[PDB]
């Protein structure tokens, strides 16, 4: 049972997903919860990295990429041996639509490299939590050097062209207050998961 | 003009490589030289992570890659620009020979993202030095998780038929002293530029 959470920046993401986290391991499931880029040692050193320098966009997908990497081997996929419910905070579909659609890079070689760095670990159910970027935005605090209006209208665009065509990517309206979209989280949730 | 050394460790690539820094320089050429990976602060983070730490060999891989695609786009491709000879100690040829002979991984798919890093810029000459195994290790004071036996011989071998397979891969015998070499080297050199 892999969970992602994915969408742009004021989505939501990260608030919803340790509210997951928490739910489900009040009702006694083991869960992890990780965020991408980091959620090991080495990739929170790459996190830094991608946050805070000026990169070109072929190294920071090759740098999202190794961060994924080094999570997949070093803590997915022994997490799903032991039967743990892991959540993660960005996945496959953010390095598609980041360095994709919205950078220009081609996304059927993101694919492969995202295969590569993912051994094919795939989402039983992917919350894509959508919402207009101007909302978005209004939520945010400083802004970091991808949470810009023309690219995150491309990057949502782009997150929505994958939800058609990507398997398990449930579209969710982010827009309304917390308690309103965690309880769309947890009908679309229960599609895989008691 | 790029010029690029590889070879297993111990074969003398970073000696040779900046014997030849010098001796162009000498001649009036601008001349640049950059190790792989590092090369550029980025490059030397991750080249640190690359030494230090347990890494399975796809993340591996992929830093590699990811410290050559910030080198080309910072250092070498603007080096180009202004006529620099740029000089490289390791480039392309030593990823398929370390993470594809060596480890195992998928040679095509390491030329794919060769491509992708170096946005198709490619050497001029490669020097492949050449030596055996046993005598590259004895030169080394300290062993690196690289440079083991086992694993060296793979390498070894991979270069060698790279040498075959790619464009404008010179075999040099480096088992030799430092300045023999060096004459070899610029005998190969001479090839492709005024020495
Ligand atoms: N439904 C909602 N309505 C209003 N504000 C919300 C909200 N959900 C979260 N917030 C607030 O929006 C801000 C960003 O939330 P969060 O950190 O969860 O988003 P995110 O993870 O999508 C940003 P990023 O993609 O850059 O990491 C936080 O202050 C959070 O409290
Ligand atoms: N031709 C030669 N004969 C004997 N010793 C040599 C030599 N060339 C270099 N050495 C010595 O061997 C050691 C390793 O040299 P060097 O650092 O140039 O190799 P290298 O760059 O191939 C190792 P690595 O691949 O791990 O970076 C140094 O002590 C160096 O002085
Ligand atoms: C995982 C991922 C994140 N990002 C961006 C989105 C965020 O603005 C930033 C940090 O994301 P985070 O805080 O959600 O981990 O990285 C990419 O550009 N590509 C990727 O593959
Ligand atoms: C450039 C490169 C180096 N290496 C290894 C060889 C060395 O043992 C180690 C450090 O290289 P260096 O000191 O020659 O720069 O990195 C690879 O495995 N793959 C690569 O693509
Ligand atoms: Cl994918
Ligand atoms: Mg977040
Ligand atoms: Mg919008
Ligand atoms: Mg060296
Ligand atoms: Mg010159």
């Amino acid at each position: 049972m892999l969970i992602a959470f994915e969408g742009i920046d004021g989505s939501g993401k990260t608030t919803q997903a340790k509210k997951l986290y928490e739910y489900l391991k009040q009702k006694g499931y083991f869960v992890s919860l990780y965020r991408e880029p980091g959620g090991t040692k080495v990739g929170e050193v790459l996190r830094e990295i991608l946050l805070t320098e000026e990169l070109d966009e072929r190294t920071e997908l090759l740098l999202f990429e190794a961060s994924r990497s080094k999570l997949i081997e070093e803590k997915i996929i022994p997490d799903l041996k032991r039967d743990k419910v892991v959540i993660l905070d960005r996945f496959v579909l953010s390095t598609i639509a980041y360095q994709g659609y919205g950078k220009g890079l081609d996304v059927e070689f993101i694919k492969n490299l995202n295969e590569f760095a993912t051994r094919g670990v795939k989402p039983d159910i992917t919350l894509l939590l959508d919402i207009p970027v101007d909302i978005a935005l209004r939520r945010l605090k400083e802004k970091n050097r991808f949470e810009n209006k023309e690219f995150l209208e491309k990057v949502r665009k782009g997150f929505l062209e994958l939800a058609k065509e990507e398997e398990n990517v449930v579209v969710i309206d982010a827009s309304g207050e917390e308690e309103e979209v965690f309880k769309e989280i947890l009908r679309a949730l229960s599609g895989v998961l008691r």
